[PDB]
């Protein structure tokens, strides 16, 4: 029986086989991907934002596994429990003149600013804050179940300036205060602020150095610590009529969390946030990550609107709704098939929210190849108008199929290069987006050639209205002639005549971009900790709370503060290893004990005391004037032993007569006795963080922990924290290199979670961009076979990247997660227009470099323009989004398209016109 004897004949004779086979295996992917995997969860946006394989990361994971597994009959314990049990065997403020408790981070709260720029310390503003709370939080039908309660009659009062003024001036409520009460309260604040600054006022005094008037309910401490900004009542300009209260805070009796969701959505979300007197500038209801999932899915309307505009661009370009809608079916199918491969074939259990942005990327860059194949098909038709379909298909594929691949492969490879990241979310996103891009290419050389054959065979025969069709035809004709005159006549004259203007202008831009990126101001690393990471645009009240207001209120500053010294924690007997799955963020492994460890050896006892006394001589160590008896438990144990009075027979082994390097059996006996003496002799209680030995279920010491304070303070600056880490880790590693066996495998840990993230963002960006640059230059040598065209192309790609990244630096971008991925992807996208032109310069029949540049611009001009335009339009559609990630990706997509199109069309064609090869001058031998 009959069968097609070549691929071009399969497409030409049986296009319905190709579409039927594609449709069936796409339908299988769509079914199995919904039925078999567990569906994605976006309840935590920050989920994979952690380095896994790093030296610091494995130590941090190990220390967390030690802390969870430490406790009564757990894997490790602070106390020798099997020895210990053997010892045991032997409203109206004139009536209810109080608030229900102290305000805290546990309560729902809002930040006010003045609407007219006034000081907030005025009676209209003070009552307007109470009016907003009453009208927007309390009024809600759910509030009465959520509020903390002293009686069934009414909820507790909210912590607000007007209620503190009421209780200080014996008024019944915020609503019944007067200007005399406001000025009286201002005097009390102005005098007693020095007592608060000097640490003499405090939370419980209702303060022996402090006068009674401002002690009256702890009200002056509570106003200054919780309700007012840090510039109000600062020592400078305190003698001023009313000080500038820029911001003030209000606390609701509702506990901060997911119960606030209805109150927010009903009464805060759609509001204009202003009472005309005061504006609500910040909100902290505990719902930021709960709200994130809703907006993350709701904003998928913007990529859907982008699909319709890309359908319009491509319907006018190709002149069919058939080839156009079948191309957009293939674009959306490549996401569905990528998802089946990702969850079912590759077995990835975690789907980051970053993966939803691959719908934006594929809608922008998906049609690029359809514009190329449709052009080449029409050049092929025009060149040989009586060729049979199998010849026309084969010639079209011979001209198009490699350039379509190289532009796709450069962009997929730039995403797969992010699998070299230590950050789990970045690796997962690189795999998902790289796979969709390659699946889309396979459809553009299978599905789209068979669709083009079916159009020509049937639909090309079939295809006010009686004038509207004619009016449509004549305007479509005029648009196409205008497009042809531009790309064949207008644009080549502008490129060639002004070539010396272009060479000077685009070099000046490249030098400017290189100065901004490499000299000043450079791109910065992240400057907020991971819990404060921005998910919404900076306009959103939840983001202004974390970015602006957490640093202006004293209770939010002292939650960590400036005088945190870095701990130096040193651990033995546990292996610093992550045995969990690095691609599953929830898979932390199992705690591993080191079988070679021994503390109780006389050599181990002697060395570890000498290490403690060596470490105290270093410039990184901070001497507290009170001694830490926990820091080096061996010195405290030596001290206890040399105090045992030894006249009692029970003190026979644990005696002051013994010299310090005790025989191992006397160490193992007396350490248990000394630990059990402590919690009876003193009020001191050990916990899973406390330094000391760690016992197993057979009262055997399996680990030891030492801890010391550093002269280094805690900081979010990368270089200061790198200097701390290098100085301490080098000295500890060097000193441990001379430790006896059984102490040789110890390791150092500290508060280094954010420094490990910053370090991983630095390293992974440099590696992924170097891999992306290597692929970009390689594929251009292998596509042009000429070193001079490949060189002018990589110089234009370099100018594109310096102007693109230098522009993002002037826009205030930092090297965060996602921002770091776009830098790698910028290279792989920027390849594409210089490849399309560089192949058309070589293809040119003209002998002279001017004719070859006119040919190149004439033949690739409108396809390059349409690929740039569809990618720009997809990015421009993401600007109404609340999700920060959508708005950042669309910003990048617009910017990189303008810069890469201009450098490929003006700068790279001007290099080819001035000093381009002619007559095989730089041709690589095959
Ligand atoms: C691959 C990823 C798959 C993700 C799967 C999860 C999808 C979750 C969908 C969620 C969602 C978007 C729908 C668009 C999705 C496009 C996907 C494109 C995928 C391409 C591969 C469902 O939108 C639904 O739309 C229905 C339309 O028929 C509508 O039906 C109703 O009318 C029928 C007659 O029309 C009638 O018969 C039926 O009885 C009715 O009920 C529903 O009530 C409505 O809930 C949520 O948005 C809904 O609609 C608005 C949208 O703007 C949204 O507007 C706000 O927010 C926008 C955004 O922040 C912002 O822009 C807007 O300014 C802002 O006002 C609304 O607040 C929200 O309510
Ligand atoms: C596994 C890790 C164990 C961690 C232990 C951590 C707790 C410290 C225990 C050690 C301990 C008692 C001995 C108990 C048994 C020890 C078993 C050891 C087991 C080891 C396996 C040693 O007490 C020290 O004894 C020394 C003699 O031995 C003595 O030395 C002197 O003599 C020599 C010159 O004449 C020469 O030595 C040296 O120059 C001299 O100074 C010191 O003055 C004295 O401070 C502490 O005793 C007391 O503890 C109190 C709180 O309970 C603590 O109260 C304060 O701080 C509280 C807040 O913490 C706070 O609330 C209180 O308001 C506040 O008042 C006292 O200030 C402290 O004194
Ligand atoms: C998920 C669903 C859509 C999967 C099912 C796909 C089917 C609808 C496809 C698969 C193979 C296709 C067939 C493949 C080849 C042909 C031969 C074709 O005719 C010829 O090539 C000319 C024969 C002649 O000499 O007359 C007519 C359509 C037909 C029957 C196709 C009809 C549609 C079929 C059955
Ligand atoms: C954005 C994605 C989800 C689009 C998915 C499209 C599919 C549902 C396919 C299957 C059947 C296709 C239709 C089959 C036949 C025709 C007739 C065809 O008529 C002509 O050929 C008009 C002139 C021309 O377009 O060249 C126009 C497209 C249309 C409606 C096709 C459009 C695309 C359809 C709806
Ligand atoms: C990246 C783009 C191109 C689409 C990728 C494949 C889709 C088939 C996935 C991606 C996100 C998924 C959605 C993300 C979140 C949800 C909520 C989820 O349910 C829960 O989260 C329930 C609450 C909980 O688990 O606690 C299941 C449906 C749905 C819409 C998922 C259905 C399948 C979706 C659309
Ligand atoms: C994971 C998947 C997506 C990888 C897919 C890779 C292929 C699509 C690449 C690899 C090698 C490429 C081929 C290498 C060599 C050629 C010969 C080339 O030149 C000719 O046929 C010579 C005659 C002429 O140019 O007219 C046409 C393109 C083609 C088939 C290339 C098309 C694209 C191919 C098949
Ligand atoms: C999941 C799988 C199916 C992905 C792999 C798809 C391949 C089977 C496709 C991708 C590109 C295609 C090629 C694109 C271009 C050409 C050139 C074309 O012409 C020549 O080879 C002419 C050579 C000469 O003139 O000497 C023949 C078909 C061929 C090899 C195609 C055959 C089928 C290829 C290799
Ligand atoms: C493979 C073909 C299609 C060439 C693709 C271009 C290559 C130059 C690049 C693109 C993506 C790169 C890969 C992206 C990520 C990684 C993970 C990286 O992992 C590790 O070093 C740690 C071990 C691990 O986690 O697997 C090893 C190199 C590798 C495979 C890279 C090797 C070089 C690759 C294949
Ligand atoms: C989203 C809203 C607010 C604005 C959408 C405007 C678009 C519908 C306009 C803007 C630019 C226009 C395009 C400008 C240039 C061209 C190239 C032109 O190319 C050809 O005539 C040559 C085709 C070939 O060589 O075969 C076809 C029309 C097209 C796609 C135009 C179609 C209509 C477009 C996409
Ligand atoms: C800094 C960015 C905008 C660089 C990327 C785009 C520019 C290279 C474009 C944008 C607007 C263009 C200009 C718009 C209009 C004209 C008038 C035009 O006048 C003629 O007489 C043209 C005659 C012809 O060649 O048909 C000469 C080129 C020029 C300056 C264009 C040169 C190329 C420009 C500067
Ligand atoms: C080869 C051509 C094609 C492109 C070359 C561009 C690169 C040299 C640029 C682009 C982005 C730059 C990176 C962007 C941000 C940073 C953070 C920076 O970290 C810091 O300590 C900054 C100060 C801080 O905030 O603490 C280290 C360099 C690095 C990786 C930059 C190094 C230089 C890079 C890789
Ligand atoms: C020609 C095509 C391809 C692009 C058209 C893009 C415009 C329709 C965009 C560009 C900037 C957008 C604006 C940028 C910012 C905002 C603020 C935004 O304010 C919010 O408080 C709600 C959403 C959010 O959280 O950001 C409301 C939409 C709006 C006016 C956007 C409306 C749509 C605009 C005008
Ligand atoms: C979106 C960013 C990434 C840039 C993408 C490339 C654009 C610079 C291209 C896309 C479509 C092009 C347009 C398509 C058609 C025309 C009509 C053309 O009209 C004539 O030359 C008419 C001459 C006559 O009839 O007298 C003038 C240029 C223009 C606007 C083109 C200018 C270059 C455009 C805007
Ligand atoms: C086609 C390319 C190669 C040439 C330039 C095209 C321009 C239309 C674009 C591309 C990048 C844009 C720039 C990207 C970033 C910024 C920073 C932006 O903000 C600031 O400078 C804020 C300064 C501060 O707050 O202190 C002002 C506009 C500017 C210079 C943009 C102006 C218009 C530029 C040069
Ligand atoms: C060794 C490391 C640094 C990797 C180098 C990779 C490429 C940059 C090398 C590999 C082969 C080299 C080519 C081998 C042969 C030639 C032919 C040579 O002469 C001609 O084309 C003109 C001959 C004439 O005079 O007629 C010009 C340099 C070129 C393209 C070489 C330029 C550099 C190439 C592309
Ligand atoms: C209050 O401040 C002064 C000046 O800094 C200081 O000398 C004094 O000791 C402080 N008061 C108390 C009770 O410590
Ligand atoms: C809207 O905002 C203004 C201040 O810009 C405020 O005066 C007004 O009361 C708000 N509400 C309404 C319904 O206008
Ligand atoms: C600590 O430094 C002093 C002063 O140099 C020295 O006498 C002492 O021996 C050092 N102690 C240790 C344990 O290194
Ligand atoms: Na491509
Ligand atoms: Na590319």
């Amino acid at each position: 029986f009959k069968f097609p004897r070549s691929y071009a004949a399969l497409l030409a004779d049986w296009p319905v086989v190709v579409l039927g086979m594609c449709t069936l295996l796409i339908v299988v992917c769509a079914l199995v991907g919904v039925l078999v995997p567990e569906l994605p969860d976006f309840s935590d946006p920050l989920l994979g934002f952690e380095p896994r394989g790093t030296t610091i990361g494995q130590r941090l994971v190990t220390w967390n596994n030690m802390m969870r597994n430490t406790g009564y009959k757990a894997t490790l314990a602070n106390y020798p429990y099997k020895y210990a049990e053997e010892q045991a065997r032997s409203w109206n403020f004139q009536k209810d003149s109080f608030f229900c408790d102290v305000p805290s981070d546990g309560y729902s709260r809002v930040v006010f600013a003045s609407a007219g720029g006034e000081t907030l310390w005025n009676l209209p503003a003070i009552k307007s804050m109470c009016d907003v709370d009453n009208s927007r939080i309390r009024s809600h039908p759910q509030f009465s179940d959520l509020c903390q309660r002293t009686t069934a009659v009414s909820c507790c009062p909210s912590w607000t300036l007007g209620n503190y003024i009421a209780i200080l001036n014996n008024r019944s409520s915020c609503q019944k205060i007067v200007e005399r009460d406001v000025s009286h309260t201002l005097k009390l604040l102005r005098t007693c602020a020095k007592h608060y600054q000097n640490g003499t006022l405090g939370p419980d005094c209702w303060c022996t150095n402090v006068p009674r008037k401002c002690t009256k309910y702890n009200a002056v401490y509570q106003i200054l610590h919780y309700l007012v900004d840090k510039d109000f009542m600062t020592p400078k300009t305190a003698d001023y009529a009313v000080p500038a209260l820029k911001y003030s805070m209000l606390f609701s009796p509702t506990e901060k969390g997911e119960s606030m969701m209805n109150i927010y959505l009903d009464n805060f979300e759609n509001w204009n946030s202003s009472d005309g007197i005061t504006t609500v500038t910040g909100i902290e209801f505990g719902i930021k990550h709960s709200l994130f999932q809703d907006y993350l899915l709701m904003d998928t309307v913007y990529p859907a609107i982008a699909i319709a505009i890309v359908l319009l661009i491509m319907c006018v370009y190709t002149k069919s709704m058939f080839i156009t809608l079948m191309t957009m079916f293939a674009i959306i199918s490549s996401l569905i098939v990528s998802y089946f491969l990702y969850r079912v074939v590759f077995n990835f259990e975690f789907f980051p929210f970053m993966n939803l942005t691959a719908l934006i990327i594929l809608v922008g860059i998906g049609a690029d190849d359809a514009f190329v194949l449709c052009d080449v098909w029409n050049y092929t038709k025009f060149d040989k108008p009586r060729a049979e379909t199998s010849e026309a298909v084969s010639v079209t594929l011979q001209h198009a199929a490699l350039s379509m691949f190289v532009t796709s492969f450069t962009t997929a490879a730039a995403f797969y290069a992010n699998y070299v990241s230590n950050i789990t979310a970045i690796r997962c996103f690189g795999v998902y987006a790289g796979t969709a891009i390659l699946v889309n290419y396979v459809l553009m050389v299978t599905w789209l050639p068979a669709v083009i054959v079916l159009h020509e065979r049937y639909l090309l025969n079939i295809f006010c209205w009686a004038v509207l069709c004619q009016k449509c035809r004549r305007v479509l004709f005029a648009v196409s002639e205008a497009s042809r005159i531009f790309f064949e006549k207008v644009l080549p004259c502008i490129v060639i005549k002004f070539r010396y203007l272009w060479l000077i202008w685009f070099l000046a831009l490249t030098v400017g971009g290189a100065y901004i990126v490499c000299v000043n101001p450079k791109m910065k690393l992240p400057s907020l900790e991971l819990s404060e990471f921005q998910v919404f645009r900076s306009s959103h009240p939840f983001e202004r709370y974390d970015a602006e207001f957490k640093k202006l209120f004293m209770f939010e500053r002292v939650h960590h503060g400036e005088e945190l010294h870095m701990p130096i924690t040193v651990i033995w007997g546990v292996s610093p290893e992550d045995s969990g799955d690095p691609l599953n963020p929830k898979s932390k492994g199992e705690l591993t004990l080191d079988s070679t460890f021994n503390i109780a050896s006389p050599a181990s006892q002697a060395w570890i005391l000498h290490f403690c006394q060596k470490l105290r001589n270093q410039t990184f160590f901070h001497q507290t004037e009170q001694q830490d008896f926990t820091s080096c438990f061996i010195e405290t144990f030596k001290q206890w032993m040399e105090n045992q009075d030894c006249d009692e027979p029970a003190l026979y082994p644990c005696c002051s007569h013994c010299s310090f390097p005790y025989k191992q059996e006397v160490f193992e006996l007396c350490i248990k006795k000394a630990i059990m003496e402590l919690d009876r002799s003193t009020g001191y209680h050990l916990n899973n963080k406390t330094p000391g030995p760690r016992f197993d279920i057979n009262d055997t010491i399996r680990a030891v922990v030492l801890e010391f304070q550093s002269t280094f303070l805690f900081t979010l600056a990368y270089e200061k924290m790198q200097q701390f880490y290098k100085e301490v880790d080098s000295w500890i590693s060097h000193e441990l290199s001379s430790a006896p066996e059984g102490l040789s495998r110890g390791w150092f840990v500290s508060n280094l979670e954010f420094y490990d993230l910053q370090d991983s963002l630095s390293d992974g960006t440099l590696i992924a961009m170097g891999l992306s640059v290597a692929v970009a230059f390689s594929v251009m040598l292998l596509t042009t076979w000429n070193i001079i065209i490949s060189l002018y192309a990589i110089v234009s790609i370099a100018g594109t990247i310096f102007v693109t990244v230098g522009s993002l630096v002037l826009l205030g971008w930092e090297l965060n997660v996602l921002e770091s991925v776009t830098i790698s992807v910028a290279v792989g996208l920027s390849v594409d227009f210089a490849v399309h032109y560089g192949v058309a310069y070589r293809l040119a029949p003209d002998p002279d470099r001017e004719g070859k540049v006119i040919f190149s611009l004439s033949r690739m001009g409108s396809a390059i323009a349409m690929a740039a335009l569809t990618t720009f339009v997809a990015g421009a559609m993401m600007m109404p989004s609340t999700v920060l990630a959508y708005t950042q990706l669309g910003t990048f997509m617009m910017l990189v398209m303008c810069v890469s199109w201009a450098f490929a069309t003006f700068f790279f064609q001007c290099l080819c016109r001035c000093l381009g090869p002619q007559g095989t001058c730089g041709q690589i031998p095959f």
